């Protein structure tokens, strides 16, 4: 009969689902609430504990996904989902739910490691349900937990002061971790060993939680898949007031004072705010006006509660969580996904340095490279061959290095120097679950490490023997690290700790170790921005 | 040295004299004259009506609003097409049926110059008349240039497929405007016996429509369709339209009980509301999710029974159109950079392999209308010859272009020809200096690249070579001559062969010389493939 | 480098403004929150502590003024302002701020006397920003604090029971005094010597705080200028339910229960409420209807928290916590300003016994004189002369005595008989800063003392030496009082204590003691009022 777990707030009811090659069925709990629904007055304020219930809560229905662009959410979800068919989602502000996938034997009393996944999506789109944690849970025998946090205006609108500090979405993730620290045992998970991991916005968040005091003791290992707290685009530095006003005004609200804007914004309907989010055209590159005045998304800010100062200023202080940290990236972070999902101006694969300098400028909101520095940057990259077909491919590398590549290593380095176990990797593979509209040449595009990490090859039909092999290995590494803080294991290519040798593991069809990841680009960029 | 005041049928109007360099005869210009009663409230979704006459002197010295459309989407298109040194930022309004007039005629003496009436493009979803300044062309060719606006998007094209909201509103505004010119143009020095309508893309398809419309009879005399015709698969919606109307009704939060109900409901929605519905529909962008066949990129022309009595195909199939000089033309790379860029096309890698090729061609159903089974065969008839990754991408755009504009144009042209009416074709191949910076030097003859010549931008915008300047001068001369004799050929100009049985046309560009059989082989393959 | 102070709730960044003849520049702090913005839920409820902030609250721009009729607000700020230029302001419900002008050297420890100013405006309009405390703070070297409090419907609506007690404005004022107790120390001010002062409705408020247990230890010196707790127009005795019903009906609300009205009004927008204020056409003499019903102001009430009994009853009981109270009036309280701004039907400058009687009756809301007694009052005042000119002057004297004259003196005497130090004055002077439309014949009009108390001669242009002297003297008198409970000091004419001799100071061109101020008046009115 159905699994029933007794949590602090009440009894939850799930469902048993076994996986091929596994006698033990995983116990799936869909839609467990960890916070009071963030409605009306609770909008733009930290999350509050959830109220308890009297009987047995039926946790077997996919919770709604946090309000967001309905078409963006769906497209993105179809792309990264590791399921056979993408599960259609309903929008709601009442979306602080998390899903539990546990292989543990609920009759006895186990303590399996807990891996908490924070989806990516730009703090704008994304859903937890997009990722099914059956395969990973079954194969590596760990308790997977997919959590949701507030997105867009709802989760990151800030006035720069006490009237609306911001990072509501992040305080949610903290609340989520805190909920796991209190109830996970009930599901066979060991609260003493929680690993947080995510990609893109998820990775950036993981990185932010390593830096925040509100997160200490809530996790013991961290993995950052293609995204950190130095990916400038997601982190809002300097005065944010203008952006709050731009939104307030668009939502049709006065801007007399901070208290007034936030008060007028809580009055808007979910529908209303969505229409503003739509008018704002986030997650899309503006081709008119000054790129500096453009703002693709509402992200993390230095509220003074979660983050007490710029990540950069923090790392320098060596003041943060010195827990095992695994940072990684993919060979072509700007391969096709991001650009295709941001309406990037690129059709002809022919790209001249002139036209190249123009986009690099229009890309300001992504790369943030002062105009008078564009020529030196474009040169160091496209100055190679006179091949206009090779320049655009190199141009794409330029973006990737700035947005993800360089930031990652810098984080990796400082964490390293902070006296803690560090790990790095470079994912270079091309899954057959990639969209048809994706060129066969793009290998290691954004989010390609997801299918391996989440055992897509056991949930989807059609994988190759190679892919299947890759996934197992990747899931193996991730799990080991989840319990030891060291990915190394038997029958797995040795993964070098990231020390002064700067050794990482090149994960791909062929997975060997290497050294000096992006050594030159780091130096090159660290210099130019220091100009 | 006092301002030019002209008396129209509905009252006096007051413009301003402006002179272009090198021209002694100044140009009298009028901005925002109303050619119809503002289509507000009850007038939404209904034929345009005569403007209300005024008592004193109307100030026609300021630019008029552009019809409600995607603000960001319209301004963007206006910066990329404007022939002015600095783009004019415009305001949105349902009260948008105005027209700007530029006449080099000496208002004191009784003049009767040819009248060229423009019709802006923009997928019948965006665009404004104030973007195409008409000074240069008037001054340089002594022709009265009129630029007109017309209801766009929902406002100008919503249809329930029956009487309650036939459709074509915008096209009727266009007629209304032509009607206006007839009754008032003489006051501005024009000759209502020589009206040439011309437009680019949506503007061009509109011209080919009017040429096919009875309600346009006796309203224009020469016609020029620049890269867009009545057969451009994507602007003319054949089949049951009811589904679209309902999807739209439903988005604006309206019932679908009856056509009557939907229409009435929508009529009470505020301008803002419809604008939010337009955004939500996310028009003029390629839908990569769902079923490509259900995708609907833009509301367009429909067979209503008032403007169009049968399908464009049927009308030109019989001799049910007007035998007036018609100049049809296309650009070298219609699907070069502009359109794709502006529809969010996925091409980051800039190179495609057969597979991904047939794939995307499918998502492109609304733009090319090719069944899933035909996709493979067509993709090979284009991307097979070579096994080069980027050459396929290039050859892949040709595909779309030939289907969208190339083929249609020739067919529209051949028919007119076979109708006994004088026809003329051309192919613009040239990369203007005023091209978007984000545009690769590799794109030549992209969509609307010919607009900079036609309107003589090299005389308003700065930084142009002797080449460009000479090209604009040649184009304008060709157009104007056409608008004067219905024959572009004139003194000191390459010979432009008439598009008769030998299929001669003009390849315009740095090197401008005649050629024959334009897209003859493309016409064959497609005419063939769409025949199952 | 601008001055930065740490208050209990966070760092504030102000600005240094030097004044002529004085070294130590003044530290000016504008728009400091002393309470959580009374919005939504909080509308019509006690004022609340503000939320602490995280970095440095930059306070170098004037706060909004509590929603009120814009026109009335601005015209008044114009006439009462002591600044070279009148600063236009923004209306907002988010208005609970206060400005500070500290001449202390924040780098060293200081304990200078604190003078809290409560602006007048009939409790319907007014703003703290109107009064620049530069001159006073520097010349007398005291810390001037200008506070704001809710106005009109927002600050004084009540149903005469628990659902909306009323007196929200005064609670805001007491709230500001509490802030000053816990913060001014950080601004060189002594929280053990806080003096409150205000004129008109402000003087009445100070007069109310003086009588309320809620303020017991928030001030140690009080000063009422033209307005006291007995100025009947500003206090609502009896059943207030009819005015709350009228307001609700006009606001478009039902009148089913006290709880219902409150709730419905609490759901209307800021604008919908402002419009109600406008439709009620407050602060204007109601020429139509029964005088007795017209409500020109929405004022103080016997809520039960702030005021436990009527002002009159509270003066009887001789409480054990007392302070030095200064009470003063001007020579022509109802001279020009007030009736000019209330659209008084006194336009032919003349007046006969019959027309006076008619005018007095309509004045019921201001003088509260029964119809049966009008003749006695009217004859007792205009029966002296024979010409309609002097008769009119005497009519403006009747009103003035009923409104401030007698009430004031009754308040002073009771304070005296209670055992605390009392002082009075009658200001007689026509400041050069008067309004062009004010005829030169009016001397000691309402509010004319303001320019002397705030040193307009040191901020505004063209003051004669005599005016400049009068200001220096007034300020010193006010300061000596602020730090002694006695205004006397070296270089100043003598001010006698207001004891059984009823000695008071006559301030003006020529300043000197006198006795029995308004003595006979207080007599004629006390008796007649008991008929
Ligand atoms: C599914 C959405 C498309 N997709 C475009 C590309 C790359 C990335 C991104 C977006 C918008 C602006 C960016 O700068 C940016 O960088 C990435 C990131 O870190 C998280 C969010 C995001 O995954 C998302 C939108
Ligand atoms: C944001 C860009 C503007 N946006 C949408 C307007 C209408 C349309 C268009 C453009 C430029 C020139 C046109 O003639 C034209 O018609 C439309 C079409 O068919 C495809 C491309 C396009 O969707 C795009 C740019
Ligand atoms: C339109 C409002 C009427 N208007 C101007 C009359 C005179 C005065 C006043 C009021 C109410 C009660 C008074 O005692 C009183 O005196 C004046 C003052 O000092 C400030 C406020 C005020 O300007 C206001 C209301
Ligand atoms: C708590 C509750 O709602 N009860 C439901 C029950 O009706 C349903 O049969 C079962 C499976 O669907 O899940 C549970
Ligand atoms: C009523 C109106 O539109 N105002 C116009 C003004 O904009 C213009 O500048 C002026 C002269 O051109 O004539 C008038
Ligand atoms: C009074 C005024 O605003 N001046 C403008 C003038 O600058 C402008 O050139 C003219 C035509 O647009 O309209 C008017
Ligand atoms: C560092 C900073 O933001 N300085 C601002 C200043 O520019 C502004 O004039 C003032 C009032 O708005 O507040 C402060």
């Amino acid at each position: 009969s159905p699994p029933v777990v007794d949590t602090v707030h009440g009894k939850v009811l799930g469902k048993f689902v076994s996986l091929e090659g596994f006698a033990q069925p995983v116990a799936i709990f869909l839609g467990i609430p960890f916070a009071k629904p963030p409605l009306g007055p609770l909008r733009f304020t930290p999350p509050q504990p959830a109220e308890p219930w009297s009987f047995v809560k039926n946790a077997t229905s996919y919770p709604p996904m946090c309000t967001q662009d309905p078409k963006a959410g769906q497209l993105l979800s179809e792309l990264f989902t590791n399921r056979k068919e993408n599960i259609p989602l309903k929008l709601s502000e009442d979306c602080l739910y998390l899903n539990i996938y546990t292989p543990a034997d609920l009759t006895k009393k186990n303590r399996l490691p807990v891996m908490v996944w924070i989806h990516g999506g730009g703090l704008m789109v994304g859903a937890a349900s997009t990722y099914d944690g059956l395969a990973l849970a079954a194969h590596e025998n760990v308790v997977v937990v997919t959590i949701q946090y507030r997105l867009g205006i709802w989760g990151f609108f800030s006035t720069g002061d006490e009237h609306s500090r911001g990072n509501w979405g992040h305080l949610d993730q903290v609340a989520a971790l805190r909920w796991v620290q209190d109830n996970i045992a009930s599901f066979g998970g060991n609260p003493g060993s929680v690993t947080i991991f995510g990609e893109s916005a998820g990775g950036e968040s993981v990185s932010v939680l390593v830096l925040s005091p509100l997160a200490k003791n809530l996790f013991h290992r961290a993995i950052s898949e293609s995204g950190v707290a130095l990916t400038s685009v997601l982190v809002k530095k300097g005065d944010v007031k203008p952006l709050a006003e731009q939104i307030a005004i668009t939502a049709g609200c006065k801007t007399t004072t901070s208290a007034v804007m936030v008060h007028c914004l809580r009055q808007k309907t979910e529908e209303e705010l969505l229409e503003t989010t739509l008018k704002m055209k986030f997650l899309s590159l503006d081709l008119q006006g000054d790129p500096r005045e453009s703002q693709p998304l509402l992200g993390t800010v230095i509220d003074g509660m979660l983050l007490l100062k710029t990540p950069e200023e923090l790392q320098a202080e060596r003041n943060f969580h010195t827990v095992p940290y695994m940072v990684g990236i993919n060979k072509q972070e700007f391969g096709w996904l991001i650009p295709m999902l941001m309406s990037y101006p690129l059709s002809e694969g022919q790209l001249d340095q002139k036209t190249a300098m123009s986009l690099l400028w229009k890309s300001y909101p992504l790369v943030c490279i002062a105009k008078e520095l564009i020529p030196e940057a474009t040169e160091k990259y496209l100055g190679g061959t006179d091949d206009t077909v090779k320049k655009k491919d190199l141009f794409l590398d330029l973006i990737a290095d700035v947005m993800f590549g360089v930031p990652s290593v810098i984080v990796a380095r400082n964490h390293r120097d902070a006296g803690a176990p560090t790990y790095m990797y470079e994912f270079q593979y091309r899954p057959s679950f990639s969209s048809d509209m994706k060129p066969k040449t793009v290998i290691g595009d954004h989010g390609d490490e997801l299918f391996s990490v989440f055992g897509a090859p056991f949930l989807k039909e059609g994988a190759s023997e190679e892919e299947i092999r890759l996934s197992k290995m990747v899931m193996k590494f991730w799990a080991n690290f989840a319990r030891n803080g060291n990915p190394n294991g038997e029958g797995l290519p040795h993964w070098p700790e990231y020390n002064q040798k700067e050794g990482y593991l090149q994960i791909g069809a062929n997975t060997q170790a290497a050294q000096k990841l992006k050594d030159k680009e780091v130096a090159f960029w660290t210099n130019l921005f220091a100009k």
